[PDB]
């Protein structure tokens, strides 16, 4: 029993992470195989990080400009190319520890696991959704760029996100491992802002169901509504519509607990009216819309309390 | 920017997760140069665990009833013993992968983060803190048994709590890596309670000053008190008692806000009087109370916003 925020075990992506240098700048980068990933804003200086022009800024180097240190062994460079955001280092030395892996771009409202790095060293793990308007609410300092976003499949680790800046709100924006932004941002220090954002009902109502698994019950009432009701609601309270397909998806945790969807959907409604009148769910005195389906079946018993 | 339950990256403690079993018992181990530590209650089938003798159990087992499989490769084991509630087997491996390491035992209201284990593979992890009557808020099903928390601090990880139970509020309950319970807690199938548990109040403390170093301010006033004045208002909310020397390891924290300790104890006291009036801190709708003073320092910028 209890529910935690869980990140995936971290190892098999600390096997792979680095620092890259070139000139003044230092950040993180991500090796494998004989490549190295890392954000394509290394190659500025303070000046050229406000208006850049990242083509001529690459053709202005050479593969000498480059500084990669696997701890204190050094990875010689022996080629470099851009692919949109994200510079590729191609190096002399096969990473032993590459794991299976993949470049997968995530949705809205999908969770993955983040390793903080600070000069090519882990130091912390944590927890994270891709939020509605593309930011993630992380944790952050100045020299966290190329600290990457990461879901655990099976020992294949499929890597969704590296980190680039973070926006004047103190959220922060990155892009794929192909180097495509989440969201309308560009890697410039100019200031910009995220759309406004919305509250992720679908993982809400999965963390209801974690609710009920784990004993918590208080919440719970005989009432039902109908899909287009709720909806009716949910644009009230800055909340996603519910989709029949995200009915489908909460369908195991429907199922397991005896909770029909729409039977949960009322709840939600009557928590939104009501607030929580100071009592508590799963820990927290808010509705919390950062765990998603999956995330409460991996962590939660198979057998309703 | 942002602030996130982090757990310390878990690579060097991955390397030490084996699978140890006895019979048709089977947990978690950890394999540091040639010994795997265990709970002994894997010699224990499911009548010997109502009312066990250790002692007789494990008298009337050899080496050849324990299989260790880290990963596919099994060890073999070359002695036994037993030290308090946790079982040592000697193998003829030593780890390979072993980090530097120490045995710790923690005090009530320090962090650390959790390994969780089934069948000898990691799956999450995640950050506890333990708890004031000895118990932690941990996220575990069966199988889980064998998890270990731990601190890292520059490449030498402080082993200090093994998993052995859920209490009957789904709690848990371990020892430290010397097989000694944290709480006054044993190793049998009997319903046990924890005493009442309280809150930690330098975490919270702690936790408010991260908030300020973040930019939320809206909880603090001009008012100050003084220490056994707040001292009285803590028992009236079940809050841990302010030390003189609690006041001091938040120094540094008060120092890189400019806000004296009494002076935010005094927001604390106003917080626990008239509850947050709807508004969050860090993202929290409660004052959160797993967040040390060293927690915050490490993950928080050095400079105030
Ligand atoms: C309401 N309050 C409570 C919220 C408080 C939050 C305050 N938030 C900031 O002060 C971050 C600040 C915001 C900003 C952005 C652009 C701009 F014009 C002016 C200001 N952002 C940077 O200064 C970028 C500029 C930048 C550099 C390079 C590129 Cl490609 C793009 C951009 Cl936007 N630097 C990094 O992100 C490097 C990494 C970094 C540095 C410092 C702190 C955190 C991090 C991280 N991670
Ligand atoms: C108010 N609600 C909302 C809270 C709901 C919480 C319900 N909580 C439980 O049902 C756990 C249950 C409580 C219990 C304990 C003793 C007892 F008499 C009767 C019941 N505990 C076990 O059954 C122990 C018995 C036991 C076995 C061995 C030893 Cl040495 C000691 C003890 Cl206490 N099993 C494990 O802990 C093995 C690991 C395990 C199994 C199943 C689930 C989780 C875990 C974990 N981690
Ligand atoms: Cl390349
Ligand atoms: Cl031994
Ligand atoms: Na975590
Ligand atoms: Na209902
Ligand atoms: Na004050």
């Amino acid at each position: 029993s209890g529910f935690r925020k869980m990140a995936f075990p971290s190892g098999k992506v600390e096997g792979c992470m680095v620092q890259v240098t070139c000139g003044t700048t230092t950040l993180n980068g991500l090796w494998l195989d004989d490549v190295v990933y890392c954000p394509r804003h290394v190659i500025c200086t303070s000046e050229d990080m406000l208006n850049p022009n990242y083509e001529d800024l690459l053709i202005r180097k050479s593969n000498h400009n480059f500084l990669v240190q696997a701890g204190n062994v050094q990875l010689r460079v022996i080629g470099h190319s851009m692919q949109n955001c994200v510079l590729k280092l191609k190096v002399d030395t096969a990473n032993p520890k590459t794991p299976k892996y993949k470049f997968v771009r995530i949705q809205p409202g999908q969770t993955f696991s983040v390793l903080a790095c600070y000069n090519g060293s882990p130091s912390g793990v944590y927890q994270c959704a891709m939020r509605p308007n593309f930011t993630i609410k992380g944790s952050f300092l100045n020299g966290s760029c190329g600290s990457v976003g990461f879901n655990i499949d099976y020992d294949c680790v499929s890597f969704c996100y590296m980190h680039h800046m973070e926006l004047p709100t103190g959220v922060h924006a990155g892009t794929d491992l192909e180097g495509n932004f989440y969201g309308p941002f560009v890697d410039r220090q100019t200031a910009q802002a995220a759309g406004t954002d919305t509250t992720i009902t679908v993982n809400v109502l999965a963390w209801l169901y974690a609710a009920v698994i784990n004993g918590d019950r208080w919440f719970l009432n005989r009432f039902t509504t109908t899909l287009n009701d709720f909806n009716l609601v949910a644009m009230k309270y800055n909340y996603e519509p519910l989709t029949q397909d995200h009915v489908d998806i909460l369908g195991p945790l429907s199922a397991q607990t005896g909770i029909a969807v729409l039977d949960m959907c009322a709840s939600l409604k009557e928590l939104l009216q009501n607030g929580m009148n100071g009592r508590t769910i799963l820990g927290s005195a808010l509705l919390e819309d950062e765990f998603t389906p999956f995330d409460v079946v991996r962590q939660c018993s198979g057998v309703t309390f």
